[PDB]
């Protein structure tokens, strides 16, 4: 009926200008994504607040999505600005300080020396340029150049195979957490993710400022696609870092990981975002390449819950077209064809039987809408994974909820108060759905809620009714 | 399979008037008592129908009341001798003059049999042992020839397959008795020689004069009833194979797919089917049943019958008691080895069609230990109980005269409550009633069916999954 | 025609000249020779009397013998004496009675092996010792009798005719034939007609899915043996012309013989063929299609005259006598002349064939082939 | 599946013309090289396709050749200077008359360009990279203003969506070329810019000139090849998807889309389906690809591909073998995971057609090393190909041109064999080809789908399965 997949915006220097975020949410961001990479804790209030009033302002949700650093592993300065390191020469990268040189040059992760051991890789912009270890004297990692190139200030290094020692939050992280917990954001991405115990890290300080978010786990080394099931199930979401799984993965299986993690995310009802190399080219150019449209649309068609921008909107020249035509595309997929793959788990739990049924039922009645009560968004999330083409209407007296469903597939949510009887309860969604010139009286409707209001039953009730049918 | 699902019909005659035996029928497992008004007087009707409210109470089990209406008396007249033999090539004549019987001519009941007879009838004679064939009318006369003889006697069944009978299917009789049982209080009526879905309309006229409408059952004793038999299905509110009499005006080997066929239909359509005669009548005179007898008892419970129906066995014989029991431990005895029933074909399109199909699924899928359904008129139940769900089903309605009405319904227990005011009042009452019997208790895991606000415009629009007294404190 | 197949018992009553002829002229498929009654000098006569009738005629008839049966051994020394007469009188099977164990098949399997030739072995289903090992039953004999009189003297009557279902169906599903026998016809013992009751009862029989149904006192001493096979003839036709199906089959095939089997039952129905042929040596593969009871004419060919006798108790299959088959080629243009020499079907209409590799192969069945009749004839 | 299915087709040219090149192709995995006609003179072709043949030949690989015909040369002339820059609002001529290039006029090699141009129609240059729109034509100039800036050069290709483009779909020179091709040898022919599916009929009257047929390739290129998707599907043999040509003429979010439908509806109807432009084009300059198109390959082959095409990346290229096995270990990667590949909605309803259903039903369900299919024209193992099944596919065929043209049908291997004599005779072949490999051993279960006797009227119509050498002696 509209476009159901969400799309994740990145904001920065490109996004400040006069009603610009207003512009992106205008044109469908769903989710406002702020880099604690990049700029001061000041560029980020402003912008956090910029998207709160487009978000009153338009009414559309938008929820706000902070992504820690976690390690900032790359190289230091030059002095010349730039090197050229060529095969078979001996280079040195040390964690102490010094001045670029040629031959040696600093690393901004503190800890290489003790981490790196004889016969670790070591790869440098994007895996452009890769070296090994032959020895690690003092605070000096002594390599050998593998695959030569050019390379400049401050570009990244990967280390895969390597024992990192990093905790998946760096101090700097936890100060930025603190921040944007305290700012008001509505769900936190964490990157450098390796294993499903780096989530407590995250709930720790949580639970230290006494507020708690989704947290998003982003797919970016192997050893996190080697606990996939496992970190799926202790994060609340995850996000597809395909150029990055592009660095330390053989390429041909970069594809298919996507593919796995995607249907992983929706048979347990978490949200999958897929990220990286989306629209690249429109950084420079108001329309994409031909590869690039065809690639996103596969994320589509692979499930996922939602497609995210990066420089494209934040660094780019063309932000709003970026948006539109992630848009676009999106749409073109899924007015195509509404069959996204199987799901393989049968239901078996009380929640998981209805939410099947409850689809099933609006589908063969050919129902206008589903609409599902929900105080922390799961019975809304099990329903979206699912990809029913029935619109789906979240129903939550917790607002904070509606930002955080933002970004999960094909849901709109209306805030309503405490319900105080199930009767009561149908009255309700009669009247929200009538203020929108989308619903009159006489569409049919599928309801999914709790048994008397706030039972220790969870979700266990299924109602199907034509709007005001019982109105005289 | 908890309990016996199937249910039984016992008809009530002079072997069931003696002391405390209409409650030892109810306590051994009669569902429904069955009236049968060509027989008895209107005060020997009055006695047994009090006799079984008494008995329904008492032992707290739900025993419907079934108004069996003649419809056209179609019999020999008496013999002088009071019997003879029409042997084969021999010419006989009935006659609708009044005459003392002798073997070449005797009076049938049936006044109309000369203007309805043509050249080429078959007229078959005491459950078709004995075929004539008509060769013409001389006035009073139906002149005939003995096809195949036999001996006859005062009063034995006339049937008349293919004959264009012209008798309306309620007699004057039939209206009388029909009233009668309406004021009386009876909870269903059968229709007798039922041919045509318009037959219903008449008991209906019948009905509205007296301001009381009950369900009625077609009974299918003639070809034409089952040439007509989705139209007669949609017509009634259910239907009553009868087996003795379909065999002799069809094929005899036709019959076993009649009664299939049958009985998917009205499966189909949420009504209930009966399966009547050619049970156990050996059980008339004897204390056990033929292997034949109880083989055909156990086909009719797998066919997919709601209700199978005792006769002669519960009216006159010698073994009513035996016969209840043993029809029930055929009926346990084939549901306990298979839940299998003929599947059904309808694939539901409607809101309280899907409705009922969804919410046996989650009851089945979730290993709920009922399924309750309130209802108002019992078609929310029947839908469910066609379904054949080996899931209890206990219907909650707060017309008590549902509660009667469904005993003839498969698998179905009734309870009674009030009104309900709220949703969550009637969630609550569920708990109060299942809490009361000492089957259910706190943690049982049950399957609502309901009403969406209480007196909704939507009818059954609610499925509603709980275990019982898990918001108590 | 007639699909189900007839069982008659042969007696005092099938005696008088030219009797046993009228039987087979009626129908019957089946001679039951009952050694419980007769001297042997009685059961050679009325042995050659059927085989005559059969040439005579053109129809199979099997010859089943019964031994009697007799805690007691499974076969008495009494038994060893007539199955081994039997044997070599040249019967084509042998049924056994008071079955308790799959193991009882092995004293007859010593007896046949001694005398050097066997012939499938029916289990009859007398006992509750024997429903009990239905199963291990039903896979160690070659095929099964129901005996309801007799299960119905220890078991509760109302669970026989659950247990009747059931054997039929565990029969079926292991491609064993089943025959439903006693209390068929009995009233015709003495009269010209039988009861409504019994009528019903036989029509049940055919319904639960039974291969062949049996007479036993009713042609072996009644007074009217002739009408009574016509009687059931009559019975089984009228029911078959009616009913579309029987109790469906739940086994998966799983071996190489049985999803070719089911794989032809297919291909056939699909594509609307008039007929399915089966080439075999042995009988195997044509009773794994009989117990599909496919409305499909099913048209065995086979170079053992024993075999087709033998498959005369088997679900709605005709058998036809050909030479050794030389060349697979060579056996598609038999069964193309043979299937002309019926002259029943037409130029465009399409048979299935399921048949062996090469002819006497090591894979038995292996081999599904649609042709049209004379799709070949330039 | 237990080796590569999908298959791969290489372009030659410059890169390939080194010492046994060619060759370290085919044993790299080529299985189809494609000899584009746009480039060289006839002598360069005859060297490679001898070449190929020699290849195939020494390594025992089938490899088919491909004759990949022009069509209409729409393109840039030449500019004095040599390129030009057209920016935006510049008013420039294009002419049909010869002219040497200026940045204000500048010739085309498409004679008709002044015909069909008028005022409203796009013209696009440069893969789209520059767009122009049509004011007027005034003569042999067609006079445009600038929408979308750019540098351009000597010999660049236009493209002109929407414009009622009068070209026949075989120019005279493709005439020349396929006439060439087919005398030459070469296995199929691939016609570029085809519109509509009578566009194959100027291909066979040529063919039927000559009096050779091979299969004809449609390449869908154009939006009107896609308007008429389905009937260029059935009157073609089949089809290449060449995204990067369709990707300037559509919109670019409809183009991924496109490629599914027609890969689809290709094996909906047993044809073939090649999938090319842009797969590996980073490999031209990289040893390694970019994810990106890793990716892209990886989708192709999912969406349920025949074979994929590499083009400059082995006709130009720097790394011509590594590109092929790179192509190849995505193939195998993308197979090793999933056998799933979309499902077909083609009932079968043909003798021929539900034999090789049920043929490979049965040979999944037996859990066969191989699937044997005899065949005359390749039909009939291309109705299981498009199966998809994780069977081996071993077509068995007398006719060895065959073998080359189902080099490009998915997971087929071919075996050239004599002309059978009798059907026990064929089995007999079957274990003698099967046995030479390694691969197979006496004992391991294979089906073979065939003819009933050997030149039976009825096609396919015969399913056999045996265990090799089970009658061996």
């Amino acid at each position: 009926m509209t476009r159901r997949g969400k799309i994740v915006c990145t904001l920065g220097p490109a996004t400040q200008r006069d009603d610009l975020v207003r512009a992106l949410v205008e044109a469908g961001m769903d989710v406002a994504r702020m880099n604690f990479s990049h700029g001061d804790y000041d560029d980020h209030k402003v912008a956090y607040e910029r998207v709160r009033v487009a978000s009153d302002a338009t009414g559309r949700a938008v929820g706000v999505l902070a992504d820690l650093q976690g390690p900032k592993i790359r190289l230091g300065r030059f002095a010349s600005g730039a090197t050229h390191w060529a095969e078979g020469e001996t280079v040195r990268i040390t964690v102490g300080a010094c001045e670029g040189s040629h031959d040696r040059v600093s690393t901004t992760y503190k800890r290489l020396a003790q981490d790196a051991v004889a016969g670790d890789r070591v790869l440098v912009d994007d895996g452009k340029v890769a070296l090994v270890v032959d020895a690690v004297e003092g605070d000096d990692v002594v390599c050998t150049v593998v695959e030569g190139g050019p390379v400049s200030d401050n570009k990244g290094i990967s280390l895969p195979g390597m024992n990192v020692t990093a905790p998946a939050l760096s101090e700097k992280d936890i100060e930025d957490l603190t921040f944007a917990l305290n700012l008001g954001v509505d769900m936190v991405a964490l990157s450098f993710v390796r294993s499903p115990a780096d989530v407590e890290l995250v709930h720790e300080v949580m639970d230290r400022i006494g507020r708690r978010v989704p947290v998003i786990a982003k797919l970016e080394k192997p050893e996190a696609i080697d606990n996939l099931e496992a970190i799926v199930l202790a994060f609340d979401a995850v996000m597809v870092a395909r150029g990055d799984l592009g660095v330390e993965l053989p390429l041909e299986e970069v594809p298919l990981v996507q593919k796995r993690a995607i249907q992983m995310a929706r048979e347990n009802a978490k949200p999958v975002i897929v990220a990286t190399q989306m629209l690249d080219s429109m950084i420079e150019n108001s329309r994409p390449t031909r590869a690039e449209a065809s690639d996103v649309a596969n994320a589509v068609l692979d499930g996922a819950d939602a497609l995210m921008l990066s420089g494209e909107t934040s660094v780019g020249k063309y932000p709003l077209a970026a948006v539109r035509t992630m848009s676009r595309i999106i749409c073109a997929v899924e007015e195509n064809s509404t069959a996204a793959p199987p799901l393989t788990h049968i239901p078996r739990t009380k929640r998981g039987v209805i939410s099947y049924a409850a689809r099933d039922i609006g589908e063969r009645l050919d129902a206008k809408a589903l609409v599902a009560f929900t105080q922390s968004g799961d019975t809304v999330r099990r329903l979206a994974r699912l990809h029913t083409p029935l619109p789906l209407l979240a129903f939550t007296a917790w607002p904070e909820v509606r930002s955080q469903l933002a970004m999960t597939w094909g849901t709109e949510t209306f805030i309503v108060p405490k319900m105080q009887s199930t009767d009561g309860m149908i009255r309700q969604v009669d009247k929200s759905l009538l203020e929108l010139a989308r619903y009159k009286r006489g569409d049919l409707v599928v309801i999914v809620a709790g048994a008397p209001p706030g039972t220790v039953g969870s979700t266990n009730l299924i109602h199907v009714h034509r709007i005001g049918e019982d109105d005289v």
